[PDB]
């Protein structure tokens, strides 16, 4: 196993180092506005060394953006694919590449058998080639690597089954900035090459000058280079035709033959394309070949890639003709004019890469090695695309909730083979596809029009319902005596109870467990733990009485705590934000203990008075001018007081001190230690009154954030033996700090309401001497070192915070983990900040044509971990990566993959069992079974189950942590007959395993295994 901490990789280009060096001046470079006037030596190419040019036709089809997926499919995409089939069928030499499988699959299933066969034929023969092959071309900033793999697998599994092909080349021309998580997953999925386009204009300029636009992209911690994937970065401002034939768009635009007038398009540089004829072909070729040779100077081989396409292109047959015919005339002339020393033709993306590597093997070029990422992107001047790291935060949070439910549903149902009737495969496929669709770079990014965001949301809602159905049928089967099990596949044996989604204050959707001497004395609840280690976690349920006690199924008492059900109300009358307690519903809380990848059943029973093992929390409302807060049968009266500082300590954990406004001010780790200053503060960013305006994509602040005026907010303090919390009703946010004995959980109920042109940021102020360094994660997969650069505007120092960020000095670290991707930064030494929501009245000129005014209440969740790191073995100062501690990592898992909760629906559960999975191995803490998925339907004689295993890397800080068992996923199901290591999509077997044992993986590695069962 490679050491991912102690050996700083040696690479030709390290992006953090490059950023430290670059000056980022935005000067007018001439026709290539962001470059320079490229010059070349005419004699470079000759009879014995020609420039091979591949023109690659393509059509960018957004699975939703300005229209919904189905609207674009009906108005554009089905015609584009229908005409592509006809045109490629009839013109053997024409080529075309396709990226979005969601659309292709929608199209193909609608084709008649005759057409499906013609389609398979132009794919089989090389004319139509799939690039990447994912359900979509995903966002790379907000997406979790697990969902990037999910969508890739969804498109590629469809391609293998119906087109009998698996792309090995990736095409990512539109995500706003690029992540090394992509080559990470692709290289482990059989890929050999990839292409990216949206990187900072200064980076393009810099790498172009060094001919470093093509590179072997390895992971920041990879000393050996085995994770390397060949990458081609496009050099210009756009992938449209004007910015793909060469440096001068005024000239390239003349070679987009769709812009002559009848299609309603034209060249903004004021020179239109002209039909190619025998009289102008030599002059037109002179111009085109000169652009081609200029572009060729930016790369190292004599093989040139010329993409030919734009959004939803190649729709009309007349379009196919006008582009194909004119280019064929150009090629016939150019290829027969020896003096150009050029051989040009239509080609696919794989063709370009194969030729490039043949040049490389001929000793024609050596390529530089590179590590780092390509965030934050700016397409021009100070227009940095850091706004979309936060846009439509409700759906960014929904993404993570669905991410988990998909995993839990696939895992819970994978244990058994199911009758087709049960519609398990059916519900799982819909759930994977709706979550996969949302990975699109206009889905999770929050950059779609309002009615499209609504479409993604309704699709995810149906996916959530599908997961619940599969999960609850699975639990009923796993915990019912087999000879008693009698399933009705349409019936709801259990209801899922989710405490954080939509969240209290967002939607009253949780059911109350109604108990009573005259109706029902008790109720069974069951917890699922998708993680492969034993886990304890507090769980809560709403109950109709405070007099409830918990027992496990052996009837052992379980200590519990009852607290009121508090809801906050913006009182339109008194003009204050204050809480009201329920007099009919109460929260019962207790610690559940659950086997690795297993289930644990508990029973809640009512009594007519206080149960021996249930305690009741005290509640204290701090505000001036209080009114009574009756709590029905709740046994402890609410206390009142004037606002004042408060301190709280649950169990042995930290002691937290809060200001009189209910905000954290210090954290004391142990009884003796100092009260470390850690202050939460909420501020607001505005929008510029003159100049470029912030929108769904761009963050263009009118300077540093300004403190929000808090007034004297109402603060609610609840103190219990198992859980305590402090909640304050701020304007736009009900901020809650919850304590259970470890690092606190922070929840923000964010309702930016009608505050126009405002971005609300949550900031942490500490005295940690972090200087200009901070760390953020990439796709929930790895943490990369960031360096605040004062030479760049504030918005450029904002980065995606898909799951966590931290700052540290020699002794102390503060880590903030998230349950949703948001944008954030560390704008001053000792600080961390993360945007909560943004509401913008203006469009930011990137084509969306609207501002962001569809905000809705969202419940953001976090874990805040303060730790001493002076004893931790950390990477050297020159290493570009950072790593979590065991506590920070478990905290992230508590947010992303919590215990699932199920409430039995009927009065009596006959045949109920107390636990499932007690014999599953409890793996080492840094290992996770990211995916468990049965890959065969019940009619398959040989059943197959796929597993994706990921091992993260945690810092060694002196905690002995031992006694765990080896996890061999191939033996989790009985009767194993074979075990294979496969690509991460499960589509190709890479290794037949001895003894049918799946070895565990190395730190930061991810492997897939498929076990076969007789
Ligand atoms: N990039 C194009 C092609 C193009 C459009 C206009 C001018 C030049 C080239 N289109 C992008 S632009 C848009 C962000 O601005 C993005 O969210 C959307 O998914 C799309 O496909
Ligand atoms: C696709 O599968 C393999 C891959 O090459 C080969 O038999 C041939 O190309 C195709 N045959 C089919 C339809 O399986
Ligand atoms: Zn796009």
């Amino acid at each position: 196993c490679q050491d991912v901490v102690q050996d700083v990789p040696n690479v030709d280009v390290q992006m953090l180092e490059l950023y430290d060096r670059m000056s980022f001046k935005d000067i007018d470079g001439g026709v290539w506005k962001q470059g320079w006037n490229i010059k070349y030596d005419p004699l470079k190419y000759n009879a014995h060394h020609k420039l091979k040019v591949f023109v690659v036709p393509h059509s960018h089809n957004d699975p939703g953006w300005i229209q919904t997926f189905e609207e674009y499919y009906q108005h554009d995409t089905k015609h584009i694919l229908s005409n592509a089939l006809r045109h490629l069928h009839d013109n053997p030499e024409m080529k075309f590449i396709w990226a979005e499988i969601s659309y292709f699959a929608r199209f193909y299933h609608d084709l008649g058998e005759n057409k499906k066969l013609q389609m398979k034929s132009i794919v089989k023969n090389g004319q139509l080639e799939f690039v990447t092959g994912g359900w979509v071309m995903p966002d790379e900033a907000n997406s979790h690597w697990r969902n990037v793999l999910l969508q890739l697998t969804e498109g590629q599994t469809w391609l293998k089954q119906f087109m009998n092909v698996t792309p090995t080349a990736s095409w990512a021309i539109d995500p706003f900035g690029h992540s090394p998580t992509m080559p990470y997953i692709l290289q482990k999925s059989g890929f050999k090459n990839m292409l990216i386009q949206r990187t900072h204009y200064s980076v393009k300029k810099e790498l172009a000058q060094q001919r470093q636009l093509e590179f072997l992209w390895r992971q920041i911690w990879d000393n050996k280079g085995d994770t390397a994937l060949f990458t081609h970065m496009m050099p210009f401002y756009s992938y449209d035709i004007p910015h793909t034939c060469g440096p001068d768009p005024k000239v390239c635009c003349q070679f987009d033959f769709k812009r002559m007038g009848s299609f309603g398009l034209s060249c903004p540089w004021k020179v239109p394309p002209r039909t190619i004829s025998d009289q102008n072909v030599a002059a037109r070729s002179d111009l085109l070949v000169d652009q081609w040779k200029k572009k060729a100077e930016l790369y190292r081989t004599n093989v040139l890639l010329i993409p030919l396409g734009d959004d939803f292109r190649f729709k009309q047959n007349t379009e196919w003709d006008v582009q194909r015919v004119n280019y064929e005339r150009l090629f016939e002339h150019i290829n027969s004019q020896a003096h150009f020393n050029v051989q040009a033709q239509f080609g696919t993306l794989q063709e370009y890469f194969d030729a490039v590597h043949q040049a490389e093997r001929a000793g024609q070029a050596e390529f530089p090695t590179l590590s780092g990422d390509f965030f934050t992107y700016a397409d021009r001047s100070d227009n940095y695309w850091s706004g979309y790291y936060t846009s439509r935060p409700y759906h960014k949070r929904m993404d993570r909730v669905l991410m988990h439910y998909v995993r839990a549903a696939e895992m819970l149902s994978a244990w058994h083979s199911w009758d087709g009737m049960a519609r398990i495969e059916e519900r799982l496929e819909q759930a994977r596809r709706e979550l996969s669709l949302f990975q699109h770079h206009d889905g999770i990014t929050g950059t779609a029009k309002t009615h499209v965001v609504v479409d993604y949301e309704q699709r995810m809602q149906e996916a959530l319902k599908a997961c619940q159905m599969v999960m609850q049928q699975s639990v009923y089967r796993l915990l019912t005596k087999p000879s008693i099990y009698s399933p009705d596949f349409s019936f709801s044996y259990f209801t899922l109870d989710d405490s954080r989604w939509p969240g209290s204050g967002v939607e009253d959707s949780r059911t109350t467990i109604i108990l009573g001497e005259d109706i029902l004395p008790s109720k069974h609840v069951v917890m699922h733990n998708t993680l492969p280690h034993w886990r304890e976690q507090l769980v809560d349920f709403y109950v109709s009485s405070p007099f409830v006690s918990v027992t496990d199924l052996a009837n052992n008492p379980v200590e519990a705590q009852v607290s009121p059900v508090w809801s906050w109300h913006h009182d339109t009358l008194t003009k204050t934000i204050h809480p009201q307690g329920s007099t009919t519903k109460y929260r019962i809380i207790f610690k559940a203990r659950v086997p690795p990848m297993g289930l644990a059943t508990y029973v809640l029973t009512i009594s007519d008075s206080k149960p021996e093992h249930t305690s009741y929390a005290s509640n204290l409302l701090l505000r001036k001018n209080p009114t009574s807060l009756p709590l029905g049968q709740y046994p402890e009266d609410v206390k009142f007081g004037d606002p004042r500082e408060i301190s709280l300590r649950v169990g042995n954990g930290p002691t937290l001190a809060f200001s009189e406004q209910g905000l954290l001010k210090s954290i004391q780790l142990t009884q003796d230690s100092p009260h470390v200053p850690v202050h939460f503060k909420f501020l607001k960013y505005g929008v510029r009154s003159h100049g470029d305006r912030s929108g769904a994509y761009l963050f263009l602040p009118n300077g540093p954030a300004s403190p929000v005026e808090l007034g004297q907010p109402v603060v609610l303090v609840t103190k219990g033996k198992l859980e305590s919390s402090v909640s304050v009703g701020l304007p736009s946010v009900v901020h809650q700090t919850i304590m259970r004995g470890g690092a606190p959980e922070i929840r923000n109920l964010v309702d930016i309401g009608s505050l126009d042109n405002t971005e609300i940021v949550m900031r942490l102020e500490t005295h940690i001497d972090s200087g200009d360094i901070f760390y953020t994660d990439l796709n929930g997969l790895q943490f990369i070192k960031r360096r605040r650069l004062d030479k760049l505007p504030l918005q450029a120092n904002y980065y995606p915070i898909p799951s966590g960020m931290f700052i540290e000095d020699a002794n102390t670290r503060l880590t903030l983990l998230t349950g949703q991707p948001l944008g954030g930064s560390s704008l001053a030494s000792g600080e961390l900040e993360i945007m909560q929501d943004r509401r913008l009245a203006s469009d930011d000129e990137r084509g969306l044509g609207q501002g962001v005014l569809d905000n809705k209440p969202v419940l953001h969740i976090y874990r805040l971990v303060l730790e001493k790191v002076n004893n931790c073995v950390r990477p050297s100062k020159l290493h570009p990566a950072g790593y979590l501690t065991s506590a920070a990592h478990k905290a992230s898992q508590s947010l992303l993959d919590p215990l699932d909760k199920f409430i039995f629906a009927e009065n009596e559960w006959i045949g109920a069992q107390g636990q499932f999975g007690g014999d599953h191995p409890s793996a080492r803490e840094d290992l996770d079974v990211s995916v468990m998925r049965r890959l065969t339907k019940s009619s398959a004689k040989t059943q197959r189950v796929g597993y994706v295993l990921h091992r993260t890397n945690l810092m060694q800080c002196g905690t002995p942590e031992e006694h765990t068992q080896k996890l061999d996923v191939c033996h989790l199901l009985p009767n194993v007959a074979r075990c294979e290591r496969t690509t991460l999509t499960f589509l190709q077997n890479l290794e037949h395993l001895d003894g049918m044992v799946a070895p565990e993986v190395c730190p930061m590695e991810t492997a897939a295994y498929v076990s076969s069962h007789s």
